[PDB]
């Protein structure tokens, strides 16, 4: 993480001050659970009141112990009497407290992700309803295709992020677990009853089968979800970058307070942001390949990409929302492009004569191509030349919008559950 | 996909014939929906005589340069000008492809689910057979504390059952169909015609579609398959560890010649082969992610890649699940070699003795550590003697014999199994 | 590989017939070297003439033996006597023959790539010299920046693919090796002299340290070169896709047929495929001790397609470049319709010449047919500066921006 | 990047002050070249004397302008009079200074990586010297195969890192460029003469064809090699972790014994691999530029060199301090025997007219193996030949026969005679 995109509350969760404090919150959970066995009643509350998080001293102790778990508990043990810290960190293994506290840093980070994601979904839906009645020329392969609702470009990103919102909220109810199983998950000292009571205090369910560590596929699943959101971010930014260029010139980003040129510098940044979150996916997958009950190759990688994952995501979910809000939509440039193009009308009259006349395609194709009001005279040819009586619709600007946007109301409500 | 790893039922789903066979059903599903607006029985009449001719489509495509128009030309040339008049009417080409691709994916997901359920059955079988086998747990590859050998398979079991439910969650709704026109404006078609045509196929309507269905659904499935690649790789590495000559706890059951000069040398060729398969599956998740960023209402940039990895990814997914199941069943467990390693090591007893004294006595940590150091005699009764004689305290120390170790380190093996089995 | 994207010459190399063929060539290369000592002379040449290559026979034997190399050598042995096939596959390990023959498939495939790569470099420079004098609007962040030579675009990809071309030419000389090192590379029966003889027969250098296998980071480096080519292709295809769109409409893919950049969109997905294999080869680098067979199944998948997609993609991009239709007037009418970029040109003109500061020269330019005469009228009257401002009409715009286009082309092409 | 693995000299290369200092070095390179034109002579040396880099001042200006280079110019411009700073940042576009200074940072980051990688090959070679004499068991699929030299494990990793060192020094020669071509590379205000002159002041060659930015295939060419280097780092790490396990117990890292070093470096290799895809995607820039690479390059470029320098020196120390337990090595060779049956099989077929399947039943039937075998074939088979007796020293003389040749071909200078 660098200072330019840093969000202080996100990096605070992954700062060593919160890393050690979450470890301590897990230590007091298993200590309070063991109070029903060999630990005196009230010992956990005694430590919870006077415990001080001292990261510099831990690093000082870590130089001697060469292990962050031995320096942490020592920094807590030297603040109390030997009778007090007797059963502190008792029965659990090193990664029992590390990963259980690791899942705490992940739970609290998800709240910032889910909140700003839903705030982004609302900003997209808001921008869709403003531009729902603006008609634009859809582009297939970059070519003009048929007129559509310009709000559907925003409604398309809305329903995508909305599917991502269900992915995160499903994980929040399930994927997060903790472990108090002991050394290699064999419960040499503790019991599953102790793990149950301790996990009940923390508020996260119990790992069904846990080795020395927590199985890394659970974190991998969450990071793979952020990869899906990144492709949604990138697709939305590419949409904005396309309509921002001079050849299109239908949207541009706000210029804050203040040589004055319009440039899509915001959504280009959000493209690089998505490139970072996409790269974390394989990292999460490789961290799943551990030897027997554990190897610690996942730790250093998690120290890097886990703080950047939530940090980049929250900064991206917030920057994307504000960029949509400050986005300037130029309606006259959007709808004039629909007026100047008429090539899509060749297929409209084609499907109209095929549907309402008993003529084949080639017969219906030769009549339209052989053909002010393109509707007025083509209707006369059916009655005069073909002796067929029917009323075509007038394909002026009001007939175009009424034809192609006649279903946009149904698309919006089927999007909103 | 190559013939060496080709799976019959899966390769047929993605071949040219069944590709067009599903596109035909999509053409007739929307055609029957248009019969309310198209004469009655037109889709049923085309359904009864339709022929899928992949060689003919290839010849039409050499001129038209459009696979869908070539498929339409091959189908319309089988009927009258009037009978095939409303064929491919109102829909866009991608309305046919993506709606049919879902039926292909669904037919592939049905086999993967069944093959993934089968692997969970085998893992839970070996977990029960090797449940009461005591083995040395290893952290950083180092001897740690003894544990159950069946805990390894149960650990892999619940992992595949996590991905199994995710697949079933995707099976309930992860795929859609669409009939939205050129750029999703529903100019010629209607939502009523689109919705009703979907129930003929049996899939939900895409909520917001452009020319194509959003690619994040395919990417979501590939994501569930990306995680499975990790699950397959870990179980493969685990058995590769046990199979080595230095450990020699298990070996893959094999007329088969393992080596040239040593018939039959036992090598973990199955779990190693599956590791290469996992590397191929993982690499596809970067393609499916990049395919989501399509320009405006569509670009065809995802078609070339999807023609490559989608048939291979499903073909490998089915091949890998089946071979791992055959390996898990035929893997033979050397019971004595596993348990003879646990007796040869005494290091884990010192940890249990010191946490026994701290829990049962008022002594502190480093006071207990020096006691167990100075302590063939019974380690339990000799230290219980010094507790009574030298330190003057009475405590009942369970004796750490070979079966006393299994009573200590396999204590919660019942509850771990109970909460794991569904 | 699939039938739609199958290339004839490339798929021929990776077929089981040639796969078994190059195995035989490698086997006969070491056995010919073993004739100098313990093997009767002339045995390798006798097997070379009578040995059939029967994939249906190998698969018939492999169904039992579960060992591809045993089934291969057995199929070759049964076509000779016990006295002609005595020392066939003697002393070598199974991967001595596989990895040596695998490099042969890589060598011959690589020649087709370099051929079709430099051929794509020819199409790019041909289009570059054609459109050198054309002037177009440059775009930064998609927004109109300044006028530029349209030929600089194709030259930008020319030198990029030229960079990838030298990387393969460097690799083709120093990239591949063979081996005959025994079971785990300890040289029990085999000697370095016999191995060097067989290697000199095949024509490839010897691996420095050989385990049971050849270090797979050699393959991974080749793929890395091809991974960069995937981005060079995608960047070039993305450029054509942008110019093709209706809002730009500067070029279109040549063949009422409908105009879409369908070929460059095809190459975008191809490029993602070539880029997907780079991390595959990297994970194959991490073997266990002397070897683990994990890399074979993955290479049986991605290597035949990596070479296939590469040649297939380079050829289609070559055909698309030559047949691409450039619309010169629309390209140059867009420069006539843009105006605001001249503010930066007149600004630096008054700064570098008139002793006025940046804020002073800015004021007057936008306060101010042909702008050069108007600005020079202001400098001569109120400012009272006598200076000659060059005409900024269409022809004068080409002279200003394309003034150094000769130096760019000459420095980017060796003999030019 | 985090302080836990931070290399101060590397994180300072990519810190804010060195970033601007290299940009200011590039700004004065073009300004000095323009002294042969409209810019007054000696103006570059004028600004270079009293130039003060103020990161927090630049951040203050960018908080309003939302443009990093305008903020970087204002901080340098306002320190002098208008006439002196009149020609500062003149004719160049932003990315002329952004990317050309980025090449200066990368070059400085490359100077450290080359040294560490070179020193790792020396230590790996040194460790191969200490362990060359030790006979070990070669493992195929983790299974016992044939005996080999233990030092060949360090020699195999040595020649791989040396191939990566040859890749890095090749890129060191031609790989980094500077650009002064202007807005879209059109040389509107400047000339190729101005660009060529300022390039010698910076010591780097001129980019052949540059758009608004420098094409990202050069940086991608460097990050790709770092992924190749990381592949060597994980293969060597997994090797040590294999020989470290309790069942093998053939090595242990120097100072309860855990391979925490090579496991941590294995995690270092995973982060470096992910950088490749970002470097490959940073090349796909729209037209003459888009800035989407910038935010990514602000992250993985300092993280790549920081992790790489750390991993090359930690693996060197791990190799420096790795303890080799020779007693456990060679007695594992004495314990098991299987390759011997393959040896006598290849020996009988070589020197006797019998066939492979004939000699296999003879070797399997069988105290001294060589003596007993030499008597069976002269009794019932009537074969007179010299069968070498293969004991521990006899096995070493056979399976380590060509070990000196593998070493001489692996090291360029070894084997040459001097004086
Ligand atoms: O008719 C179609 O569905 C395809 C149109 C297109 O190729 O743009
Ligand atoms: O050549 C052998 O001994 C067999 C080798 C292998 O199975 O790789
Ligand atoms: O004047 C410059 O160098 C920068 C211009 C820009 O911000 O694009
Ligand atoms: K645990
Ligand atoms: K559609
Ligand atoms: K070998
Ligand atoms: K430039």
């Amino acid at each position: 993480m660098i200072k330019r995109y840093d969000v202080a509350e996100i990096s605070k969760i992954w700062a060593d001050e919160n890393k050690y404090a979450k470890m301590l919150e897990v230590e007091l959970a298993i200590l309070e659970a063991l109070e029903d066995r060999m630990v005196p009643k009230g010992t956990a509350a005694e430590i919870r009141a006077r415990a001080q998080i001292r990261p510099e001293r831990v690093d000082e102790i870590e130089k001697v112990t060469k292990h962050d778990i031995i320096a942490f508990c020592t920094s807590i043990a030297e603040q109390f009497t030997a009778e007090t810290g007797k059963f502190f960190h008792f029965g659990v293994t090193s990664s029992d407290i590390i990963d259980s506290a690791l899942s705490l840093q992940i739970r609290d980070s998800m709240s910032y992700v889910i909140k700003d994601l839903e705030a982004l979904c609302d900003s997209l839906l808001t921008k869709a309803e403003e531009t729902k009645e603006i008609i634009t020329m859809g582009r297939s392969h970059g070519m003009f295709a048929e007129p559509m609702s310009f709000g559907q470009k925003f409604l398309g990103a809305y329903v995508e992020f909305k599917r991502r919102l269900k992915d995160l909220k499903d994980f929040q109810k399930d994927g997060l677990t903790v472990q108090f199983s002991g050394a290699v998950g064999n419960y040499c000292i503790l019991t599953t009853e102790d793990e149950k009571k301790a996990a009940d205090i923390l508020g996260l369910p119990v790992e069904e089968v846990s080795t020395q560590v927590i199985p890394r596929d659970r974190i991998a699943k969450l990071i793979s979800i952020h990869g899906l959101i990144a492709s949604a971010i990138e697709r939305l930014a590419v949409e904005i970058r396309h309509l921002h260029r001079s050849d299109v010139f239908e949207v541009y980003e706000g210029f804050s307070k203040g040589p004055h040129k319009k440039n899509p510098i915001s959504t280009e940044n959000l493209t690089g942001m998505a490139r970072m979150l996409r790269s974390h996916v394989s990292i999460a997958l490789e961290n799943c390949v551990l030897w027997h009950e554990r190897d610690i190759s996942h730790s250093s990688a998690e120290r890097f990409y886990l703080p950047d994952n939530f940090g980049i995501m929250v900064y991206a979910l917030r920057r994307m929302k504000n960029t949509i809000d400050n986005l300037v939509v130029q309606r006259d440039i959007i709808e004039d492009r629909v007026r100047s193009t008429s090539a899509y009308l060749s297929s409209f009259y084609l499907h109209f004569l095929v549907a309402n006349t008993p003529f084949m395609r080639e017969d219906c194709y030769k009549i339209v191509q052989q053909v002010e009001s393109f509707s007025k005279k083509l209707q006369k040819v059916m009655h005069d030349e073909h002796n067929i009586i029917l009323d075509i619709p007038e394909m002026d600007f009001e007939g175009i919008k009424k034809t192609y946007l006649k279903e946009i109301d149904h698309v919006f409500d089927r999007s909103v559950k």
